[PDB]
């Protein structure tokens, strides 16, 4: 996350972090047993670390699962990142408590200007690499398609939406994908890719999980 801030121990209760011997991408809890990432985050060997704030500190509250399973949708493509989201289930149920809950699925999509919370630990700069320790958080607007599509011609798909500033400085980055963008406590995007982090013009682009719903639950209910 780029110019955004500290978001305080467990503030984010449904942050989870996808682990291989080092954080790689972010996750979502969406129920006790699945959580919901980004498809280009696939590897095997995946441990789910949920009540996380300092990654390399092991401070209380953090659960380690091993995932189980790792479904990434059918139709995703890693050249256009189309349907770029993947669930995981989890070997055991995690406990949920004040600490560690799960996020809501939306009813309906978001419209332009809702102001959503991001939150990761991927890089904190837009030109290099730092890493923080403590998990981050930015808040950010939905932005217009007219505005997505003027930034990224040809690249935006329905399952697609903009979110961020165009005048640089605040955006998700490598190390944040596979995380959630909140709005209104319900969980509308996952973060999937952008040109550089925080570069002018260029908004973070996030999968529109409105258009997963159905999708998720009949894959959750059919494994
Ligand atoms: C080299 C590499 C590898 C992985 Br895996 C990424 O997810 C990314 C990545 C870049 C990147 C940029 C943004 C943004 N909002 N500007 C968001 C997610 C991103 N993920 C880059
Ligand atoms: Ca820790
Ligand atoms: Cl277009």
């Amino acid at each position: 996350i780029v110019g955004g801030y500290t978001c305080g121990a467990n503030t984010v209760p449904y942050q989870v972090s996808l682990n291989s011997g080092y954080h790689f991408c972010g996750g979502s809890l969406i129920n006790s047993q699945w959580v919901v990432s980004a498809a280009h985050c696939y590897k095997s060997g995946i441990q789910v670390r949920l009540g996380e704030d300092n990654i390399n500190v092991v401070e209380g509250n953090e659960q380690f699962i091993s995932a189980s399973k790792s479904i990434v949708h059918p139709s995703y493509n890693s050249n256009t990142l189309n349907n770029d989201i993947m669930l995981i289930k989890l070997k055991s149920a995690a406990s949920l408590n004040s600490r560690v809950a799960s996020i809501s699925l939306p009813t309906s999509c978001a419209s332009a200007g809702t102001q959503c919370l991001i939150s990761g630990w991927g890089n904190t700069k837009s030109s290099g690499t730092s890493y923080p320790d403590v998990l981050k958080c930015l808040k950010a607007p939905i932005l217009s398609d007219s505005s997505c599509k003027s930034a990224y011609p040809g690249q935006i798909t329905s399952n697609m939406f903009c979110a961020g500033y165009l005048e640089g400085g605040k955006d998700s980055c490598q190390g944040d994908s596979g995380g959630p963008v909140v709005c209104s406590g319900k969980l509308q995007g996952i973060v999937s890719w952008g040109s550089g982090c925080a570069q002018k013009n260029k908004p973070g682009v996030y999968t529109k999980v409105c258009n997963y719903v159905s999708w998720i639950k009949q894959t959750i209910a059919s494994n």
